């Protein structure tokens, strides 16, 4: 039943978990939102808005005092069990905690983490190189960000290769494994390296932030839980997903493979653009206050579904969105890949450069690739959309 303050002809059945033609086209499937009114009331998942127009996205995202962050997902009890830090915090406790955060991931110090982290995209390249095909999102999209993720934390290296098992039901959730039974097996994954990164800091990811203070005082072992959660999930599925549709790009443009091998040069600009081009993140925010937009009022309570997609490829809020192109000028703040305003991506930095550190790899040791002739390339919906299948094919 529809709740008095939405107008009839704002109620739409959108499925965020599985929109229509989602798994052809999930960019295309958004987009139908375009179509309609710029603030919709979709009846499935609970009853929740979605905002449907570029400037109604950009607007509510930014809205860090009236819209919480603190709901996390349309989901009920998801964001009461995981809690994560800074994600799913507001006003000056969020400030608090983003700011050790931001503080372990500077720019300085993901320069200095570029040389690593272009070792592990090149080792995992030259093992699929020789193959002539693979299954791109299960043999490299999808194994990459959390062989990263060991690098950024300093794992030993002889570690690595139990650490990466250990990681592989945390990259590809399965089931029937509940959220509850999923936060326990990250966080005892997790638990080992914070004990000792908190007892005996190294110059890590996680020995940085956990060195800090917060509002003037330690972190206790529970925030730390939380906030190292956080950075684990945080970087796993979304750089999966980016990485995922940059080489489905390339396949499907071999003039920008062409490009992008003639001038290497042009990799920096082609990252900005192409993460501009494809983003895939849409987040929840629940009222906390009322909050008028698009002609109709948000009331306290309410929950807000809001897609990156339709801010950048809205082409009321952008010119000709779907072109790749470099005469922009556009700095990436400007779009909503990584989100808007205070919680906007603390690792927006890193994402860059793993994106540029795999384009320089993949199209520096491959020869030129396309898509298998028999196999289809599919996708999925949810909070980040993703390819779930991509069949490359090259002469080894
Ligand atoms: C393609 C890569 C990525 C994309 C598209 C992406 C996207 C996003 C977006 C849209 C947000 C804002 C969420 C919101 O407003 O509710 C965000 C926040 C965040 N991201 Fe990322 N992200 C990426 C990579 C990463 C990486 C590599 C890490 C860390 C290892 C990371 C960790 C975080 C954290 C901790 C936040 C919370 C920041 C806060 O609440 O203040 N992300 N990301
Ligand atoms: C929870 C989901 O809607 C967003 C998660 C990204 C921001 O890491």
């Amino acid at each position: 039943m529809i709740p008095a303050h939405v107008p009839a002809d704002r109620v739409v059945d959108f499925d965020i978990f599985n929109p229509p033609g989602v798994e052809q086209d999930y960019f295309a499937a958004w987009k139908t939102l375009l179509d309609g009114p710029g603030l919709v009331w979709s009846t499935a998942n609970g009853g929740h808005w979605i905002a449907a127009r570029g400037d109604v996205v950009r607007e509510l995202w930014g809205d860090a005092e009236r819209l919480s962050s603190q709901c996390l997902a349309v989901t009920p009890g998801l964001g009461k069990v995981m809690q994560f830090i800074p994600l799913q915090q507001d006003g000056a406790e969020h400030k608090a905690f983003r700011t050790p955060v931001m503080k372990g991931l500077a720019s300085r110090f993901v320069v200095a983490l570029e040389p690593k982290v272009q070792a592990v995209a090149r080792k995992l390249m030259e093992s699929l190189r020789p193959r002539g095909s693979c299954d791109f999102v299960s043999d490299f999209a999808e194994i990459l960000p959390l062989n990263i993720f060991l690098t950024l934390i300093d794992v030993p290296l002889e570690d690595r290769p139990r650490l990466r098992q250990l990681g592989v039901q945390l990259t590809r959730p399965d089931g029937s494994m509940t959220v509850e039974q999923l936060k326990q097996a990250a966080d005892d994954y997790l638990w080992p390296f914070i004990e000792k990164r908190m007892a005996q800091p190294g110059d890590d990811l996680f020995s940085r932030i956990l060195s800090e203070p917060v509002g003037g005082r330690p972190w206790t072992v529970d925030e730390a839980r939380r906030m190292c959660r956080n950075l684990l999930f945080g970087g796993l599925d979304t750089v999966a997903a980016m990485i995922g549709m940059v080489a489905l790009h390339l396949a499907r443009h071999p003039e920008d493979q062409r490009l992008l091998r003639e001038r290497p040069d042009l990799i920096p600009a082609a990252a900005d653009e192409l993460m501009r081009r494809y983003p895939t993140v849409a987040v929840s925010r629940n009222a906390v206050a009322d909050v008028d937009a698009d002609g109709v009022t948000i009331r306290k309570g309410d929950l807000v579904y809001l897609p990156s997609v339709l801010h950048n490829l809205d082409p009321a809020s952008f010119e000709a969105p779907e072109e790749v192109r470099f005469d922009r000028g556009l700095a990436p703040i400007r779009h909503t890949t990584m989100g808007v305003g205070a919680h906007r991506c603390v690792g927006a930095g890193l994402a860059r450069m793993e994106v540029i550190v795999f384009l320089r790899e993949w199209l520096g040791g491959m020869p030129e690739f396309a898509l298998a002739p028999d196999k289809a390339v599919t996708m999925k919906g949810g909070n980040v959309g993703a390819c779930t299948a991509l069949p490359l094919v090259w002469r080894a």
